[PDB]
């Protein structure tokens, strides 16, 4: 029973005290996506591969509300469900890379970095909501798939079409209902949707 | 392909114009509950068990959004995708009966009853929403589980205490968050929840 120990942020600032995680969201920030959980591993990486902004590289630099060590998108699974203090939540996608942080950070092809290693982190969706701190560790209390935060991105973004593997992806409990429609709607037109409008803005 | 024709209803009486479903239900009707359907099989079976009030028995009596025939809780799976006309719905969970049945049938155990022969209908999140009919049939397009809605309903409500079977429930694709709480919390507690304030009241 391994516990995370998490740092918490929200509209965005560090958070010390205990606060309430409703469906929505921490009180003060839909419902698939109302928590955002980015690996603080990746940030030794982008300050690597752009030294001349390293100190851009920091928590919470990439919008997310729970950074930690020791978890990634290789060990997390799809549909996992954690208990955090008195609130339970489970992992519904990975997170997709957005032109917005190409200008947050002002370096032009982040978005597509991202994309294409897959350090993207997670979203969950709240299952139960309740008080939640920062001295309160993610505790891992169900794992109900076989598809890894990782493998989910692949399918997503890395594979040529392959419904076998689309088909797959729709097994994964806790699922959300975008990546459900998306990847349902792959499986039907026999097309992979453009990324190009995320990825740049233009 | 199998395709199934499909009686709408709308709060209830009989739609068969084209309409919009909606993220939140079908227009003029949470997300995991937009769309109630029930097996118009079942109505014979509770004819012949109430004999002297058989005339109440019929679609769309328990509430039904979408009546069919062919399709039970039998052959019917957690997390299968249907299109309808323009959208893309997904079986989230078997519907739960509640004690406002037994007075809108004036019968006192009509919930109970239901959930203890399991023949309980589903409940369907919209996954896309579009331009549905009356005239526009069910068509499965994707089966992503092995738990049948008959099996969730066991699971939930005839088998003693089963982690193992409470761990299958919650890999089900589709799954409800309220049944994906209620399920977590079983694993947890160690303990079954009371059904008898949803049943009576």
């Amino acid at each position: 029973p391994m516990r995370y120990p998490v740092d918490v942020y929200t509209g965005k600032i560090q958070v010390d005290g205990e606060l309430m995680l409703t469906e929505l969201g921490l009180e003060g920030d839909g419902p698939d996506r109302a928590l955002c959980h980015y690996p603080r591993e990746h940030y030794l990486y982008w300050a690597r591969e752009f030294p001349e902004q390293a100190e851009l590289f920091v928590a919470p630099a990439f919008g997310e509300n729970l950074s930690t060590d020791g978890l990634t998108e290789s060990n997390v699974y799809m549909g996992d469900i954690f208990r955090w203090g008195e609130a339970l939540i489970q992992v519904s996608q990975p997170r997709s890379p957005c032109y917005k942080l190409n200008y947050h950070f002002d370096i032009s092809d982040i978005a597509q970095l991202m994309q294409n290693t897959g350090k993207v982190g997670w979203l969950y969706s709240v299952i139960a909501p309740g008080k939640v701190s920062a001295d309160a560790p993610l505790e891992l209390v169900s794992r109900v798939s076989d598809v890894t935060v990782q493998e989910a991105a692949a399918i997503a973004w890395h594979m040529p079409f392959d419904d076998d593997q689309y088909h797959r992806l729709l097994s994964a409990a806790g699922l959300s209902k975008s990546w459900t429609r998306t990847m349902q709607k792959r499986r039907l037109s026999g097309k992979i949707e453009d990324f190009s409008r995320r990825l740049w803005g233009k």
